[PDB]
């Protein structure tokens, strides 16, 4: 007879409803269980029923690997999905955090935190647009994506992923959601799923809750804070997802006042669910179940109990399926977890499928292939770096003619330092592998590339990585462009609690700028030890990480467009006074949260 969940003009609720009755509780356990592609077979995906998929950084089908590549990866894994008994399509997730990072040749936004600086909610929503569809040219639906963390300690190796200290530009920049997504119905209820269609993605507000808030910026460690302070800083901007209508949550590896996140059902259940009324699915983080105890994964089978009596609806496991799957069914066997828990969790994961039409265009669309890298996208992602520059520093007195913005025509000009051609270190983390790379790792221009391609035809450009202090003097250069910064780092392998760059930097720097009036242009995740820097050089730009587009540097530098862009974070004075944010009382900054220098157009 007629199959309603398989109908297409049905209400989503009546479609879920219907599959829900239908299925075993090995159907419903294996919809709540997401697993690596390294471990996915054919085989796999149909006898465990499988729901979701995901790559890991730098888990990619093959070095290089072109947009059909990967849609013909993701399309195999579907086959295997859509021929079990009732045919439910997985969803496949990626970190598509600033583009689609992991796939050669995408197009490389700025980290979050140079987000942060360009103060503009609008432009962060197109750069949500143009990431969606780089994601699905690739065949993928789901993107880890927004970080809406607040950092609140530079130290943290995360705080670049973080739009801000301050909540309130958290807030605003969750317009990404409505980029990756669509935007909402007039019809809208706060805390419904939504995306619009094949061109979107369904995306992730994470890591809930007080991420950014951790004791000494260690990361995954303990946010020590009272229920106001998590309500007033880390908490606002998932209201504001909730009203953009963003799919899925990540719950955090960190703790509470001493609680996992992961098993904390006061606020995974008791808030999310029960009081913002969130309707789409919780999904763990990376082995977050695992590290519930100390040391992780010694009781995984309390590890399931806790994280799904907590709440959470789809546990990113990844590797080890058949331990989860047969505990779970262990404790719904035996009682422990009710029947009405798992039933929640499945609803939840089915709603999001359903109402992104996942049912209805399970495969990829070969024509979306070419958005990959597309031209339009990489002017985007020019104007978003150029945006996110902070200028700290025009001249070193205030006597000084202003050095920026560079004429283009001068007889000879010196480009130097270990970052001004090296696209690897221009993009920082997650970029083609988990902890970013060293040297040309995708499609981009350097620093060095964009002078060359900006200066007029008879300015002799000359680069050196490394010059000492006479060949500056001997040279006759009229000025020079030094870029220096830190390594690419990712997570753990980046907190850091000295916060001053890898030399060679600050000696690159004081043999170029002792020699030639010099702009320096500092590429870093946040806010790093900075007055060295300051003292040799005459001008001083803040450049975060840009990403692919180097041009957006030049743009600023050669004056086509004026600078900007203000201070997302505190710039302190030493590494002692953290944390030390807005608002507190030993605020005694170098340079103020909102603070950055102008420049006009020539
Ligand atoms: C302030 O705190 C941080 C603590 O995190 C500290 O930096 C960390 O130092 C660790 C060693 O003590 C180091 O681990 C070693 O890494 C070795 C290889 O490191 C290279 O590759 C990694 C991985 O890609 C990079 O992140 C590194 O930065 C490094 O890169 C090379 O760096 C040199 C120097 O500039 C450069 O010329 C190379 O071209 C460059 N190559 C690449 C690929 O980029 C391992 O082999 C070893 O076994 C250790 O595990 C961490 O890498 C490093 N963390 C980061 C994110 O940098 C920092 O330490 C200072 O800086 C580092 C780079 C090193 O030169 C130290 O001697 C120095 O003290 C510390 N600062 C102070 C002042 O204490
Ligand atoms: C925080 O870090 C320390 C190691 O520095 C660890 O012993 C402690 O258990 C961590 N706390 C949490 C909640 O992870
Ligand atoms: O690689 C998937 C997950 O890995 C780990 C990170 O905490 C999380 O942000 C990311 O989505």
């Amino acid at each position: 007879d007629y199959v309603l969940y398989k109908d297409a003009t049905k209400p989503v609720e009546d479609r879920v409803a219907d599959l829900l009755g239908r299925m075993t509780l090995a159907e419903k356990i294996g919809q709540m269980t997401q697993i690596e592609r390294l471990v996915a077979t054919p085989d796999v995906l149909r006898d465990n029923f499988i729901g979701s998929l995901l790559s890991g950084g730098g888990s990619v089908p093959r070095k290089g690997a072109t947009a059909k590549e990967w849609q013909d990866m993701v399309d195999g894994f579907q086959k295997a999905c859509m021929s079990t008994r009732l045919g439910i399509p997985m969803i496949y997730g990626i970190d598509a955090v600033h583009g689609q990072n992991n796939v050669y040749g995408a197009t490389i936004f700025p980290h979050n935190v140079g987000l942060g600086a360009t103060r503009d909610p609008y432009l962060v929503k197109r750069i949500g647009e143009a990431t969606a569809l780089e994601v699905r040219a690739t065949g993928i639906q789901y993107a880890f994506a927004p970080c809406i963390a607040v950092c609140r300690d530079p130290r943290w190796g995360r705080c670049y992923e973080s739009y801000s200290e301050d909540r309130r530009i958290v807030q605003s920049m969750t317009e990404l959601i409505p980029g990756l997504q669509g935007d909402v119905p007039k019809d809208f209820t706060s805390g419904m799923p939504f995306v619009a269609g094949k061109n979107k993605v369904a995306a992730c507000a994470k890591h809930f809750v007080g991420d950014g808030g951790t004791v000494d910026g260690i990361n995954e460690n303990n946010t020590i804070i009272n229920r106001e302070g998590l309500m007033n800083i880390h908490m606002p901007a998932y209201k504001n997802a909730m009203d953009k209508g963003v799919s899925t949550v990540m719950i955090s590896y960190s703790s509470w006042n001493g609680v996992k996140m992961h098993a904390n059902q006061d606020l995974v259940t008791g808030y999310l669910k029960d009081t913002l009324k969130f309707k789409g699915f919780v999904i763990s983080d990376w082995e977050g179940i695992d590290r519930i105890t100390t040391p992780a994964g010694s009781d995984y089978s309390y590890s399931v109990k806790a994280s799904i009596l907590a709440g959470l609806d789809m546990i990113m496991v990844p590797n080890k399926y058949q331990q989860f799957i047969s505990i779970l069914t262990g404790h719904v066997n035996g009682g422990v977890i009710p029947m009405s828990r798992i039933d929640d969790a499945v609803t939840r994961i089915l709603r999001v499928k359903f109402t992104m039409g996942l049912f209805e265009n399970p495969y990829a669309d070969p024509a979306m292939a070419e958005q990959l890298g597309k031209q339009e996208h990489r002017d985007l992602a020019r104007e978003a770096a150029r945006k996110s520059l902070v200028l700290l520093k025009n001249g070193k007195t205030s006597t000084d003619a202003p050095l920026l913005p560079l004429p283009k025509k001068a007889p000879k000009i010196l480009v130097a330092g270990s970052h001004a051609d090296n696209l690897g270190y221009q993009c920082g983390g997650w970029t083609i592998e988990w902890q970013g790379d060293t040297g040309r790792t995708t499609v981009g221009t350097t620093i060095l590339e964009a002078v060359k391609a900006a200066v007029d035809p008879s300015t002799v450009v000359v680069f050196a990585e490394n010059p000492d202090a006479e060949f500056v003097k001997s040279g006759g250069f009229s000025y020079a462009i030094v870029a220096v910064g830190e390594h690419p780092y990712t997570e753990t392998k980046g907190d850091n609690l000295n916060l001053t760059i890898p030399e060679p930097g600050l000696s690159t720097v004081q043999a170029v700028c002792g020699g030639v009036r010099c702009a320096t242009v500092l590429i870093s995740g946040r806010p790093v030890v900075v007055q060295p820097l300051l003292a040799a050089s005459d001008a001083l730009v803040a450049a975060w990480l840009p990403g692919s587009e180097g041009q957006g540097v030049t743009d600023a530098l050669f004056g086509d467009f004026g600078f900007t862009g203000r201070l997302p974070r505190t710039w302190f004075k030493s590494v002692d006074q953290l944390p030390m944010n807005v608002g507190d009382a030993h605020y005694d900054p170098l340079f103020r949260l909102g603070y950055g220098l102008t420049t006009n157009a020539t």
